[PDB]
Formats: C-alpha cells, sequence, structure tokens
C-alpha cells in the first residue's frame, strides 16, 4: 500500500496552535542592519554555502561573529532567520544579534553573539567522565527547548557544538539545516552530515521528527564515551547503515522496515547482509573505560535505537540517572 505514518510523542502540535506568524517563514519581514557597525577580523571557517568571520562591532568595542550567505536560495536564508529570531534567548541556543547585507555584493550576513571555541584536539585527553555528563546536559537543555518550540535542528554535531571550556558555556550553532515540526509532514531526508544521519534518513522514511536529533546526539556521546571519532564511519549513504547494522544488528532493522512499511532501496540488497546485536560493553578498552559506566550504556542503548519513536526525548533523557551527578 506504502509506507505507514509516523508522528512526534512530545510536542506534536506545538506548531497546529500557534499562528501562521510563528511557522510562515517564506512571509516572515527581514529587517537589515548597519554592515558599517561591524569590521571584520578574521575567517574562522568556510561551510557549503557560508563563510564565517570574526568580527567587531565598531558601536560598543564588542566581539560578534559574522556568517556571510552565498544567497544560494532565498526561502532557506528566511527560515534560518526566522528560527533564530524564534530561538532567540532559549538555553544554549546562540544568540542571533543582528541582519546585515552587503550592497555591493547582494550578500546576506547573519551576526552572532561570540563564542570562544576551545580546542577540541585538546579537549580529547583532559576530559573526564563529569564533564561529558556535564556538557551532554548543557546540549539537552538546547534540544528539548528546540522541539518544545516546534523546532528539528537536522545537523546535531560536534562542529555545531560550541564549547568555551573556561567559562563552562555551550552553544547549538547553524540553525540552516533546521526545520519546523508539522505532523504527518513528508521531509527531505538530505539532512545531517554523514556520520550523524538516523536510519530514518539512510532508508528513506520522509515523516521523521524531533527524534532524528536524539540520534545524531546518541553517535555523539557513543563517540566520547568510547574515544571512536565517527563511531559510525560510512563511506556513503548506504555503507553507513551498513555500519550501524554492524553494532545494532540486523534483525532489529527489519523490525523497523517492516513496522512502518518501509521499502528497503534496492541498492542495499548485496551490501547488508547479516549481523548479530552487539554487547555496547565491547566498545570498552583500555583507552576509554574511566569514561564508561553501566549508566552511560543503559543511556546510549536508549538513544541509538533504529526505531525513531523508540528514542528517548530530550525531556526524557534529561530525567536518566546517567544526570544524576550533574546540577
Ligand atoms: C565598515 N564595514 C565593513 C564591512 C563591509 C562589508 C560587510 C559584509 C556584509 C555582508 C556580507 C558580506 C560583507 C561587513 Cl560584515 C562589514
Ligand atoms: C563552528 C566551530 O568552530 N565549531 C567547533 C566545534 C567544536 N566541537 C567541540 C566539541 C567538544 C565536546 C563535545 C561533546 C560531545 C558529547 C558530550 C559532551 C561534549 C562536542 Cl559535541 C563538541
Ligand atoms: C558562533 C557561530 C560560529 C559559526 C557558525 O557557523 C555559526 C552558526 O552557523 O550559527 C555560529
Amino acid at each position: 500500500s506504502g509506507p505507514v505514518p509516523s508522528r512526534a510523542r512530545v510536542y506534536t502540535d506545538v506548531n497546529t496552535h500557534r499562528p501562521s506568524e510563528y511557522w510562515d517563514y517564506e512571509s516572515h519581514v527581514v529587517e537589515w542592519g548597519n554592515q558599517d557597525d561591524y569590521q571584520l577580523v578574521r575567517k574562522l571557517g568556510r561551510g557549503k554555502y557560508s563563510e564565517v568571520f570574526e568580527a567587531i562591532n565598531i558601536t560598543n568595542n564588542e566581539k560578534v561573529v559574522v556568517k556571510i550567505l552565498k544567497p544560494v536560495k532565498k526561502k532557506k536564508i528566511k527560515r534560518e532567520i526566522k528560527i533564530l529570531e524564534n530561538l532567540r534567548g532559549g538555553p544554549n541556543i546562540i544568540t542571533l544579534a543582528d541582519i546585515v547585507k552587503d550592497p555591493v555584493s547582494r550578500t546576506p550576513a547573519l551576526v552572532f553573539e561570540h563564542v570562544n571555541n576551545t580546542d577540541f584536539k585538546q579537549l580529547y585527553q583532559t576530559l573526564t567522565d563529569y564533564d561529558i555528563r556535564f556538557y551532554m546536559y548543557e546540549i539537552l537543555k538546547a534540544l528539548d527547548y528546540c522541539h518544545s518550540m516546534g523546532i528539528m535542528h537536522r545537523d546535531v554535531k560536534p562542529h555545531n557544538v560550541m564549547i568555551d571550556h573556561e567559562h563552562r558555556k555551550l552553544r547549538l550553532i547553524d540553525w540552516g539545516l533546521a526545520e519546523f515540526y508539522h505532523p504527518g509532514q513528508e521531509y527531505n531526508v538530505r539532512v545531517a552530515s554523514r556520520y550523524f544521519k538516523g536510519p530514518e534518513l539512510l532508508v528513506d522514511y520522509q515523516m521523521y521528527d524531533y527524534s532524528l536529533d536524539m540520534w545524531s546526539l546518541g553517535c555523539m556521546l557513543a563517540s566520547m564515551i568510547f574515544r571512536k571519532e565517527p563511531f559510525f564511519h560510512g563511506h556513503d549513504n548506504y555503507d553507513q547503515l551498513v555500519r550501524i547494522a554492524k553494532v545494532l544488528g540486523t534483525e532489529d532493522l527489519y523490525d523497523y522496515i517492516d513496522k512502518y512499511n518501509i521499502e528497503l532501496d534496492p541498492r542495499f540488497n548485496d551490501i547488508l547482509g547479516r549481523h548479530s546485536r552487539k554487547r555496547w560493553e565491547r566498545f570498552v578498552h583500555s583507552e576509554n573505560q574511566h569514561l564508561v559506566s553501566p549508566e552511560a550504556l543503559d543511556f546510549l542503548d536508549k538513544l541509538l535505537r533504529y526505531d525513531h519513536q523508540s528514542r528517548l526525548t530530550a525531556r526524557e533523557a534529561m530525567e536518566h540517572p546517567y544526570f544524576y551527578t550533574v546540577v
């Protein structure tokens, strides 16, 4: 007949009960600030259709971040702007401070609050079991917030989590892939970065929800506690699912596709194979045992599940025993 419909177990109808003003980002009126208020200092990085710069707001001598967008698609820019304005002030959500335009090049730029990112490659060795529990909890505060506001981030990964370790400040950045959750809507599966992509995306199941973010979060936690970057190392989108199946096993994959009447792409036939369900304890080694505990393993087991409906919600995750040591 076709695939079985699905819906989020929490915050299902938050957008349904809100005016069109909230979620109709295409109708949203954007108002430009003064580009001249900002002096570009240095290039921070380069994205798909963006160039990120450290800058100074010369009207208050304050450091800011300017993300210049290659205006490839207007609807996309408007969606990012609306979502950022809706979530502004939310816990651990990057604060959009201004929106500016370069008249000569005819290029939009989003201006954010500055975050001093502490070096990731130097964090990895010194970091403790407590530090992982603490920053995991800070990310879930950002997720429970944006999901309660009817938004899925759809690009949760270490590059999109900024940390100022000195001040124990975390921010969830780059809301360029984020979308308003409407029950029953069929979304584009070309979202998230390969390693972080949930099985729903890999099997082309379009009626996904907030729970997509909880899978990406589980990939990050597995990678941190096991010191294995990335945890699921696919070489392409079909291989990515094969890497998951090498961990979760192929039996539960068939239970997932059957439950939702998903048509597996024929490209999966020769590469899928047969895989047994692995124990999480098998990934424990001398290099990572100080970060691993039974609470961490029970928590991870509750996030990394094929069935999107069966994953912990951000709020259920915050109530898990893994976070009993955090405030
Ligand atoms: C734009 C830009 O400069 N990005 C830099 C990305 C910086 N990433 C560093 C980092 C460090 C720790 C974690 C983490 C993960 C799981 C639990 C606890 C902490 C994550 Cl997700 C990311
Ligand atoms: C602070 C900061 C740095 C880089 C970025 O790309 C963003 C963002 O996308 O929101 C934010």
